[PDB]
């Protein structure tokens, strides 16, 4: 299996964040109109998907990493990553 | 292969939705504001990819469920699940 | 492994992207409100994901490809695709 990525934009600069699984860990790697940078964003995954929204000045991502038949959603809301609420079955 | 997933969501609450394949199976997760709950969407699939658009009240939901060298489209554009017109090729 | 998709779209009519990788080739099929097409887009890559954006009259694509451990970024800004600046690590 290749690397596996998820893409999420925002604004109209835009921000862009690419997060990519590599041997069950996902980096990020972060634009925001001048150079590509390293974010935060560490944690292990196999796989990953990715979706945002924008409300105020708030950049909010949600980020669902799985290894196994394990999702972990990852959240961020401005100001810190968090491991969210979200399960894959009640 | 670890299960795999795709995001998407809409609206400032936001909803999100996460479909997840895993053993065959696509199932979804969803959110809209205050707790997560199983959606109807199940469907075979290995892999999927998910987009959505949000016009007037309905939301529309495209996800692309894979198995093999098979990708089938299913739409929700508000008032239930139907396969879409989408083909790989002509 | 099954085939890997992405998917995007952008406007109300709406505007689709899918984006197919299948034994190490991306295609990209498109729907614009009457009739899905073939699109011009055709690179190497095993796993792809896209994020979009619609800046005034043109749409901006990026779409990451990736085949081992190797990601590129292909960049549709109105006017034809480039390879973008994106890379894993400085």
């Amino acid at each position: 299996s290749s690397v596996q990525t998820a893409a999420t934009s925002w604004g109209t600069v835009p921000s862009i964040r690419v997060y990519t699984a590599n041997n069950g860990k996902i980096t990020e790697r972060c634009w925001d109109g001048k150079g590509w940078y390293t974010g935060a964003f560490n944690e292990p995954g196999d796989n990953v998907s990715v979706t945002s929204w924008l409300v105020g000045s708030a950049i909010h991502i949600r980020v669902y990493a799985s290894t196994g038949t394990t999702t972990t959603e990852w959240c961020w809301d401005g100001n810190g990553w968090t491991k969210g609420a979200y399960t894959a079955t009640n």
